[PDB]
C-alpha cells in the first residue's frame, strides 16, 4: 500500500514519474463525443491528459477519472503548484495515473 | 488524440474556435423545463450556450455536459481568463463542445 | 435557443424577471423532509425559493434544481452580484427559474 | 411555503431554532461504518450533528442529507458567518435540520 | 453519537488519533486500477491514506470515502490547519476514519 505517487506509479507498466514543481499553465475541458476528457500543460510546453474512459478502465476507475478532472480544474484555479504526475507513457498526450501537490 | 483544443475542435463537423482571452462577463443558468442549460457572454457580446442534453447526445458525454456548467460557473466567478471555446456552429448560441483556460 | 434570462423566462407561463443587481443578503437550506429547498433574500426584503422537488417538475430538471441550489449557495459566499432572477410568480415565496450574475 | 428558517422549523415537532452569529469553530467529518456523520462547534462550545442517514429519513432527504454536510465544510473553510441552525432536540448532538447563514 | 473525533475513535478496534495541528504538506490521489485513493502528508513526515473501497467497508462508507476525499483536497488547496486524524492502524500508511478542522 503506496506511501507516495513514485511507489504507487512502479506497480504500473508503461508509466513514468514527470517532476514539475509547478502550477498549471493551461487547462482544456472537452464534452465533444468521444473526446470527453481533459487537457493540462505547463509552461515549458509539456501536455497531458485524463483519458476519455474505455474498455481500458475497470470499474473502480470510473469515479476515479471524474475526481481526477475535478482536482485539474481546481489545481488549475487556485494556481496550486503540480509536485509530480505519475502517467502512462503509451499514449499521447500521456495519460495522467496519479498526481502529488506540495507546496 | 489532441493536443490542444484546436486539434479536438478540427475532428468535428460544423464547428469552430473563438478566441476570447477574456474573462466571462455573465453566466446564467436555468431549471425550467426543456431549457435546464447554461449560458454565458463574453464583453465583446459573444454568446454561447451548454445545450440541454439530447438525443444528438451520447451516453458519455452526459456526464461531461454537466461538468462544463460547472466549470463555467467556477470560471466566472474566480474571474479565470477563458483562453479558447470550440463550438458547433449550426445552433444559436452556439453550442460549447470544449474551453481552454490560460494566462 | 434563448440568448439571454429574460427571453427565457418569456417562454413560460406564470413567470417574471427580477433586476436585483446585487449579491445574496441571506442563504438557508432545510434537509428537513417536504421542505428540501433552499431560501435567499436580498437586502431590499425580496425573498425567493428553489422549490422541493415535485410532481410539477419533469426528470430532466432534478439536476437543475440541485445545480441551482450549488449555484446559490457560491454565490452567497462569494457575494457575487446577481443580475436577475427568472421566477414563477404563481407561488410564495417566488420560486426560481433561472438566475443570471454579472459584474 | 416557509420565508424564513424560523417559520420553517416550527413547522415540526422536536425542533427548536439556536442563534448563532458566528462562524463554525471546528468541522468533523467521518467515514467510520454506521458514524458516517458531521459534526461542528462554535466558540460557545456548542455542538451539532449532521445525523447518520437512517430509516427515520425519507428518500427525498438523502440528496439534502449530502448537501448539508457540503455547506457546512465550505462555511467552515471561508469563516461564513452562520445565523441560525433549526434543529432536532431529541438527539445528542442536536441534529441539524437547516441552515441560515447571513453578515 | 459521540459528540467529537476522540470519541468517535474509541468505538472502533484497532484506531488511534493522531493530533496534527497543522497544515497538509502533501496531496496525492490516483486513478490508477485497484489503487483509487488519496494519501496525505504533513510536514512532521506523517504520511496517512484513505483507502482504496473494498470489501472491508458498508455500502453507507462507500459514499463518506468519496467525500472525505473532496475534504483533503479542498483542506489542502486552502492551507486549513488539520487539528487530529481518527485512523485505523491495523493499515500502512495508517487509513484515515475521521477529520477534525480547527484554528
Amino acid at each position: 500500500t503506496p506511501q507516495n505517487i513514485t511507489d504507487l506509479c512502479a506497480e504500473y507498466h508503461n508509466t513514468q514519474i514527470h517532476t514539475l514543481n509547478d502550477k498549471i499553465f493551461s487547462y482544456t475541458e472537452s464534452l465533444a463525443g468521444k473526446r470527453e476528457m481533459a487537457i493540462i500543460t505547463f509552461k515549458n510546453g509539456a501536455t497531458f491528459q485524463v483519458e476519455v474512459p474505455g474498455s481500458q478502465h475497470i470499474d473502480s476507475q470510473k469515479k476515479a477519472i471524474e475526481r481526477m478532472k475535478d482536482t485539474l480544474r481546481i489545481a488549475y484555479l487556485t494556481e496550486a503548484k503540480v509536485e509530480k504526475l505519475c502517467v502512462w507513457n503509451n499514449k499521447t498526450p500521456h495519460a495522467i495515473a496519479a498526481i502529488s501537490m506540495a507546496n
